[PDB]
């Protein structure tokens, strides 16, 4: 029930007024929006996780988050770094000996953590196993030297997560589901959704409005494997702002914070470890203009800041996700949808909601 002067109702009015038209105009079946401010959390669910038979979005609905998954690979690499197992400045072939003598002698772990190796966006469809992947990587050359340009890459994020996990002595899937997500308290976050949660796994709806789930291919866990709830992602946002006890895991807090280090500038955007940031306050135009480019190194790296807007978009064929948070304001938003709608609208709605707080 609505109550004037009560936090949850004031925020709900703002969120409803933006999300209901957004869902109508884009024919988005279902969304969940989670907001944190002043140490308090608010979760709003809209519409349908599935159309036939109908299932509503609930607190337990799982959405695919696409390239938001890359921030977990970065957090894992950062955890390995702060634990003394990984140096970001070292070469990929230092950690992957089969690539020694290849172009990966000249690509750093930082490059694959910042989209500056030059590897292309999509894994080639005919690469099915590790032998084929290594043969491809050993024979690969970019047109420009590593460190010169920013090219968003699922392959690069794959290498980042693989190297981080190996440096901890485990597979990536183990590192994420047995180490990282449990230490973050994200108990409804998965690379593979278990049987008791399938009833909660929303269907995605593609451009033709067909129900779809993402197909997991080689190195896909690193780049697009996460399925999660808005509540778990809001915990992740709070952890990224140092707000949670985190079971006294000092190394994990340091790992999260260190992913916000600013390593390259492209246009107006600062590239962190997978996260992207802009100075705060942000104007909507610069946010929108932010969504190969020349990459200029920031050296020494920009330390993790408070006065910034940190964000990440992610999509799959059937889903569209967005996170933004402002550490100086201890505020953040997670928007999950089971339809891939345009990034300009994600950032505009998030900006309007956070501005209202
Ligand atoms: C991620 O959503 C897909 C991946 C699952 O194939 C692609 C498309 C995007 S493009 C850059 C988004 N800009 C700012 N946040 C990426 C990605 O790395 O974000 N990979």
């Amino acid at each position: 029930h609505h109550h004037a002067n009560i936090d949850e109702s004031k925020i709900k009015d703002t969120v409803d007024d933006l999300i209901q038209p957004l869902m109508q105009k884009n024919n988005i079946p279902g969304m969940s929006v989670a907001v944190t401010v002043n140490g308090k959390n608010y979760i709003y669910n809209y519409g349908l996780a599935a159309k036939q038979p109908q299932q509503p979005v609930t607190e337990n609905t799982l959405f695919e988050v696409g390239s938001l998954s890359k921030t977990f690979a970065a957090t894992l690499a950062s955890y390995a770094q702060v634990s003394g197992k990984l140096s970001l400045d070292q070469s990929v072939s230092h950690y992957v000996p089969e690539l020694r003598g290849s172009s990966f002698d000249h690509v750093s772990v930082l490059n694959v953590g910042t989209h500056t190796s030059g590897l292309q966006l999509f894994m080639p469809e005919d690469i099915k196993n590790t032998t084929q992947l290594m043969a491809y990587l050993k024979a690969w050359k970019p047109a420009d030297a590593a460190g010169t340009h920013r090219v968003f890459s699922n392959i690069g994020t794959g290498l980042l997560g693989m190297i981080a996990a190996k440096s901890l002595g485990v597979s990536y899937e183990d590192a994420i589901e047995k180490t990282l997500l449990p230490q973050l308290g994200m108990h409804h976050s998965y690379l593979k959704v278990p049987a008791d949660q399938m009833e909660n796994y929303a269907w995605g709806y593609n451009k033709k409005d067909e129900p779809v789930h993402v197909n997991m291919e080689i190195l896909g866990n690193e780049a697009y494997g996460i399925k999660t709830t808005s509540s778990d992602l809001l915990r992740y946002v709070q952890a990224n702002m140092g707000q949670l006890k985190l079971d006294a895991n000092a190394k994990m807090q340091q790992a999260l914070t260190a992913t916000h280090t600013g390593y390259f500038k492209s246009g107006e955007i600062t590239q962190d470890l997978m996260w992207e940031q802009l100075p705060y306050p942000v104007s909507l135009p610069n946010l929108l203009t932010g969504n190969k480019s020349v990459a200029t190194p920031i050296v020494p790296p920009l330390p993790p800041q408070e006065n910034v807007w940190i964000n990440k978009t992610g999509s799959t064929n059937g889903f569209g996700a967005y996170i933004a948070f402002v550490p100086a304001k201890k505020m953040g938003i997670v928007m999950l949808a089971n339809k891939n709608y345009s990034i300009d609208q994600r950032v505009t709605v998030a900006y309007k909601i956070l501005s209202s707080l």
